């Protein structure tokens, strides 16, 4: 039943991307001040474990593809928050701090 959740999850992220795509400073700052970082931490944890689990099973190829496209749409949303970013920026620092907390989960997609 993960297909239904991921399909909706792509639309949420894609809609979020359009909010901040176009150097929309207000939406970039407001989302930074919100609790979006905590949502990504859970998703990265879900992405990390399901990446290895579904890879091991040969019957999960279709679901594994559905997992990747959702994951790519997340980083586009992250890259959309760094449009027009400055050094030591508030949005940039919060993104780095979120990266440190999920470092265990972050350093498993790369492998």
């Amino acid at each position: 039943n993960f297909s239904k959740a991921m399909s909706v999850a792509k639309q949420v992220f894609n809609s979020l991307t359009e909010y901040i795509q176009g150097p929309c400073t207000g939406n970039q700052q407001s989302l930074a001040h919100s609790r979006l970082w905590d949502a990504v931490v859970g998703f990265l944890h879900v992405f990390a474990h399901m990446m290895m689990k579904l890879a091991q099973d040969s019957s999960q190829i279709e679901l594994l593809k559905e997992l990747l496209d959702l994951q790519k749409d997340m980083v586009v949303m992250l890259l959309s928050l760094l449009e027009g970013n400055v050094v030591n920026g508030m949005i940039a620092r919060q993104m780095v701090d979120m990266l440190v907390e999920s470092s265990s989960n972050v350093e498993m997609i790369l492998k």
